């Protein structure tokens, strides 16, 4: 029936965001393809597209870190890549004051919305700092689409 996918990050693929369809509560059906880490839609139509990432770090260093998460559309007809959904997070305000012990921080980001796509359009869900991802628990990093 509906083109659909819900793929999850490979917890073994450290330092990258490699999507898997091949897990206990993942899905990829009805014409959606996972090719070169992108979700490929099988037909023109409206799609709900969504993704979550979770970042974890230890303490706050001198360089101010900004975490980004973006879902982008490579429109096959126009050979162009456009951002559909995006967000930014700052885990730290100032450096961990020296002498004080660094505590782990956690930052989730969720993105989701409805978009008109064309057959063969390629969707990517990417982050700027993949090593910062946390895969320690299932359900924390995912990427999905639903044809409406």
């Amino acid at each position: 029936d509906k083109p659909v996918a819900h793929v999850v990050a490979n917890p073994e693929a450290e330092g990258q965001l490699q999507w898997l369809s091949r897990r206990a509560n993942a899905l990829l059906a009805n014409g959606v393809e996972l090719t070169d880490n992108q979700l490929i839609v099988p037909s023109d139509g409206l799609y709900l597209i969504y993704s979550q990432v979770l970042f974890k770090g230890q303490g706050c260093p001198s360089t101010h870190v900004l975490l980004t998460h973006t879902i982008s559309r490579f429109a096959v007809s126009y050979q162009t890549k456009v951002n559909l959904l995006s967000a930014i997070k700052s885990p730290c305000q100032r450096e961990t004051p020296e002498g004080t012990e660094a505590k782990p921080w956690y930052e989730p980001i969720y993105l989701g919305g409805v978009f008109q796509l064309e057959k063969g359009d390629r969707l990517s869900a990417e982050i700027n700092l993949p090593n910062y991802l946390d895969f320690a628990e299932s359900g924390q990093v995912y990427f999905g689409i639903i044809a409406l």
